[PDB]
């Protein structure tokens, strides 16, 4: 369907199983999203939001850390531990669920 290719302003971000199937992506911006454990396991999926603005506003999940930043390689060193102030790499704010 006629959709803006990666929305337009291409921000590349380290991708890890989120919007990309392995490596990296040029997209809309950098969006990180941890699939919080609750029995399962916290998987830190980061990369280009591309066309998904949902990951920068909140999906029907609540306890999912959907962080978005308009800077290249922002998900390269991001905090995905929305739960408590654990020790991440670059903590841009007090991680709290």
């Amino acid at each position: 369907d006629p959709v803006k290719p990666s929305r337009g302003p291409l921000v590349t971000c380290t991708c890890e199983s989120p919007h990309c199937k392995g490596p990296t992506c040029r997209g809309a911006w950098c969006t990180v999203v941890l699939v919080r454990e609750e029995g399962r396991h916290p998987q830190e999926h980061r990369g280009c939001g591309n066309l998904h603005r949902e990951l920068c506003r909140g999906r029907p999940t609540e306890f999912v850390n959907h962080y978005c930043c308009d800077s290249h390689l922002c998900n390269h060193n991001v905090s995905l531990v929305l739960e408590a102030t654990q020790p991440p790499s670059e903590q841009p704010g007090t991680d709290g669920q």
